[PDB]
DNA sequence: CAGCTCTGTACGTGAGCAGTGGA
DNA sequence: CCACTGCTCACGTACAGAGCTGT
C-alpha cells in the first residue's frame, strides 16, 4: 500500500516497522503528527530545511535518504502484526538491502530490530540498546543502527526533543564514514 | 468503502457525517473501544448486553438501529470536505431516508444537522439544543433528533429510546 | 534468586475534535 | 470570531507478575 523509496548508493535507508493508516491514505511515508520523523531530521540537522511528508521522494538525491518498511500492508498499527507477519516480511527487507547497499539501515523502532535479530541473526539480544548493533546485512557493508519508533504511541520518549539525540548521532556516523573515503 | 447497513422497518438511523480511517479499515461502525456509542447503547437499554463494532450487521436484526453517513466518500477529517460533496452528499442521504423510511434519524453531532440544516432545509438553525427538532424529512413522516457526539449524553440516548417507544406506541 | 517467555498493561506528549463560553 | 476544558488517537516500549528455571 505505501511503496518505498530506494536509490542505489544511499547513505540511509528508513526502515519502518509497517504504514499507518494515515499513511495508507495520505501516501506520503510519515505523516501524523504524532510523528516526530520530520521534526527530528531538521533538527537534527539532517536537513537544513524543515519537509515533510510530501518531500519524500526528494530525500534520496538530495539528501540520500531512502524510505522502506518491514512490513508492507496497513495496519492500525501495531500491536495487530503477527509474529509470522514480521518473519516473511524482513526476509524481504533483508534482499532490499543486499540489492541497494545503503550505508547504514535505521530501524526505527526497537521492536522491528528485536524480531530481526532473531530471526535474520538468530539472536535473541539482551537488553538492546539504540544505536549501532554490531553487525553487517549480511552480504554487504550496511550497518545498522537502532532508534525508538517516531510515532507519539511508545510513552517514554514523549517529545521529538526526546528522540532528537538519535538522529544527531546517526548524522555523525554518517559523516564519519563518508568523511573517510 | 463502508456499509450502510440499513433495512425497511427501521427504528432509528444514525447518522455521521463521513466515515474515518479507522471504520473504513475495520470495514464496521463505530469502531473503538475509545467510541462511546456501543457503551451508550448499552447503557440505556436499547441493546440489553454490551455490544461490540463488529456487532453492528445484527442491529437492524432484533433492535432496529441503521447506520449511515452524509458522505460516504472516507476520509480522517470533516475539514477534508469541500461543501459541495456536502451538498451532493445532502441529496443522495435523503433519498434513502425517503426510501427506507426509519421512524427517526438520529444526527451524531450538532455539526452534521447544523449543516444539513442549510444544505436541506436552507436555514441556520439558531440556538440549537439536542433533542427532537421540529421538522421532519422532507416528504416523510422521519423526525430528526439531533444527539451529541459518541466521541465526547447517556441521558439522549434513555430519550431517543423513549421517544421511539411512543412512536411504536401511538399506532398500535 | 536472578534469569527469562510469556502475556498484559499503564504509561507522557501534542494535533484534532465536540461542545461551550468567552474577546 | 476565537480561546477554553477533556477526550480519543498515534508506524511502541518500558517495567511488576506471573511460571518456570541452574552451578
Amino acid at each position: 500500500t505505501l511503496p518505498d523509496i530506494l536509490t542505489f548508493n544511499l547513505d540511509i535507508v528508513i526502515i519502518g516497522i509497517n504504514p499507518g493508516l494515515m499513511a495508507a491514505y495520505k501516501g506520503h511515508h510519515y505523516p501524523g503528527p504524532g510523528n516526530h520523523f520530520w521534526k527530528c531530521l531538521f533538527m537534527s540537522g539532517l536537513s537544513e530545511v524543515q519537509l515533510n511528508h510530501m518531500d519524500d521522494h526528494t530525500l534520496p538525491g538530495k539528501y540520500g535518504i531512502g524510505f522502506t518498511n518491514m512490513v508492507e500492508r496497513t495496519t492500525p498499527g501495531s500491536k495487530d502484526l503477527s509474529s509470522k507477519e514480521f518473519r516473511e516480511g524482513g526476509r524481504i527487507l533483508v534482499q532490499k538491502l543486499q540489492k541497494y547497499q545503503p550505508r547504514i539501515a535505521v530501524f526505527n523502532g526497537k521492536c522491528i530490530y528485536e524480531i530481526f535479530s532473531k530471526e535474520v541473526f538468530g539472536v535473541k539480544v539482551k537488553n538492546l540498546e539504540f544505536g549501532l548493533q554490531p553487525h553487517k546485512i549480511p552480504d554487504t557493508e550496511t550497518l545498522c543502527y537502532v532508534m525508538p519508533s517516531s510515532s507519539a504511541r511508545c510513552a517514554q520518549f514523549p517529545r521529538a526533543q526526546d528522540k532528537v539525540h538519535y538522529y544527531i548521532k546517526l548524522k555523525d556516523l554518517r559523516d564519519q564514514l563518508k568523511g573517510i573515503e
